[PDB]
């Protein structure tokens, strides 16, 4: 045909925003998908954006014609302090160059050896003393589990964990939190379409930019520090690599190793691989709670394998498939990042029956394969079965997909993974979940859904086994 896929007629400048609901951007979508197909056209605001939903739309895009869809479009609020610099939200030569190094470092300091293992490892053991700590009482789990989290990944790129009473370090956690919930709710989501007014505008927005902008200064400061103590033949961290490489780059009038990468791309590192994880393992544990006859059978299959008195190793997982079905469960269940990050067609493509002209934004809407009906039984539903045969062996899912799949994908997907193990696997052999109420009574619905799933606040015990 040579035209874009079917949609909605959009508006001068607010485009279909009058049959969009900012508070559920997900079900809108899904609804208007009902009647234009499983690839449809919308415009979030001035921003043409082709919809991919379910598995076989977005695996044909992302994967069969991965270079094609291996742009990155925009979250305008992240993009706010971002504007296109660092990994995660910058494009063409700077995203290929700022990735390949990403990797790479993230490797030599560990990523997916015993280095890091054993980093989490200790880290886990500090938060069962954390747990412990409570003595049983009901608490908000909230920060215990993300100053754990954070700290694995702030070993990488600041060469040391932070203390857990340091009030500075809960600052952090709370800009970070407060970022995720902001671009949840139904007024991030009416910034992602109308930013161009409302960057400009008092309101909610504002306090969100202060946030990110007290998380960049935090990083400008640490490299700073790091400069003023490098050792060019001995990096301590991700920081000092980079820094070590932008020296040694110092001769190349346009190479993207420069201050204002270095900024962005750890603080991308920070954010990305501390928020994701925390929410998964708050989700996590209070689906567990409301299901206690999973929460049992990952306790037999604990005591079992592992036992009472070693600490769980990765390599455990092989031994253990009910908890990496637990594990995938939550990941599937929880849809943290709904919608991915945006990507963008590098060039024009022919995708399907359809025409995407170059620079068209697309939004892989991750919770659409998550719950493919074609892929899980009872996609509604919390039930680990959804990764196990009859025979109770541990069965994978090509919708399995919440690090998205494709040529611009989670790179953190392998300490994503060490940590959600090493962590629910590690808490659970320690404690058993007591919840603040009857599980029946337990609403394991999300209180905000945007571009991240947020569960609702909740407080529990962690009672020792
Ligand atoms: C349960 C945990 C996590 C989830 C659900 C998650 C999810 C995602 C998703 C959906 C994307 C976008 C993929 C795409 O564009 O196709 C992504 C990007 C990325 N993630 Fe994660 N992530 C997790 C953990 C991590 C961790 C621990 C780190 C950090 C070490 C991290 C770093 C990144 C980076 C740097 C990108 C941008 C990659 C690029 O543009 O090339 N993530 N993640
Ligand atoms: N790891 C995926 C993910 C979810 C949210 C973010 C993020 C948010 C702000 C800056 N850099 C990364 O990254």
């Amino acid at each position: 045909k040579g035209k874009l896929p079917p949609g909605p007629t959009p508006l001068p400048f607010i485009g279909n925003y009058l049959q969009l609901n900012t508070e559920q951007m997900y079900n809108s979508l899904m609804k208007i998908s009902e009647r234009y197909g499983p690839v449809f056209t919308i415009h979030l605001g001035p921003r043409r954006v082709v919809v991919l939903c379910g598995h076989d739309a977005v695996r044909e895009a992302l994967v069969d014609q991965a270079e094609e869809f291996s742009g990155r479009g925009e979250q305008a609020t992240f993009d706010w302090v971002f504007k296109g610099y660092g990994v995660v939200f910058s494009n063409g030569e700077r995203a290929k160059q700022l990735r390949r190094f990403s990797i790479a470092t993230l490797r030599d300091f560990g990523v997916g050896k015993r280095g890091i293992e054993e980093r989490i490892q200790e880290e886990a053991g500090f938060l069962i003393d954390a747990l412990r700590g409570t003595g049983g009482a009901n608490i908000d789990p909230t920060f215990f589990l993300s100053r754990t989290v954070s700290n694995v990944i702030s070993s990488i790129v600041f060469g040391d964990r932070f203390d857990y009473k340091d009030k500075e370090f809960l600052s952090l956690l709370r800009m970070m939190l407060g970022i995720f919930q902001f671009t949840s709710t139904s007024t991030g989501q009416l910034y992602e379409m109308f930013s161009s007014v409302m960057k400009h505008l008092p309101g909610p927005q504002q306090q969100a930019f202060q946030l990110l902008q007290g998380l960049e200064d935090f990083i400008a400061k640490k490299v700073e520090h790091n400069q003023r103590t490098l050792d060019p033949n001995s990096p301590r961290d991700f920081i000092d690599s980079f820094l070590i490489r932008m020296q040694e780059e110092e001769k190349n009038p346009n190479t993207e190793f420069y201050l204002k990468n270095l900024v962005m791309t750890t603080l991308n590192l920070f954010i990305g691989g501390t928020e994701t994880v925390s929410t998964t393992l708050r989700y996590g544990f209070l689906l567990l709670m409301k299901h206690p006859e999973v929460e049992a059978k990952v306790h037999e299959e604990i005591d079992r394998v592992i036992g009472k008195n070693r600490q769980p190793k990765f390599e455990d997982r092989a031994k253990m498939p009910y908890m990496e079905a637990v594990i995938h469960e939550i990941q599937r269940f929880g849809d943290v990042i709904p919608m991915s990050l945006a990507r963008r067609v590098k060039k024009d493509t022919k995708f399907r029956d359809f025409f995407l002209p170059k620079g068209t934004e697309v939004y892989p809407m991750l919770g659409s394969v998550l719950r493919d009906p074609s892929f899980f039984s009872n996609p509604q539903d919390f039930n680990p079965q959804h990764f196990l045969n009859e025979k109770g062996q541990f069965k994978k899912s090509d919708a399995f997909v919440p690090f998205s799949i494709g040529k611009r994908n989670c790179f953190g997907e392998g300490l994503a993974r060490m940590e959600l193990f090493l962590f629910f696997t590690t808490v659970m052999q320690n404690f058993r979940l007591k919840s603040s109420q009857s599980p029946k009574d337990i609403d394991v619905s999300p209180k905000h859904v945007g571009f991240a799933t947020i569960p609702r606040n909740y407080t529990m015990s962690f009672l020792p086994r």
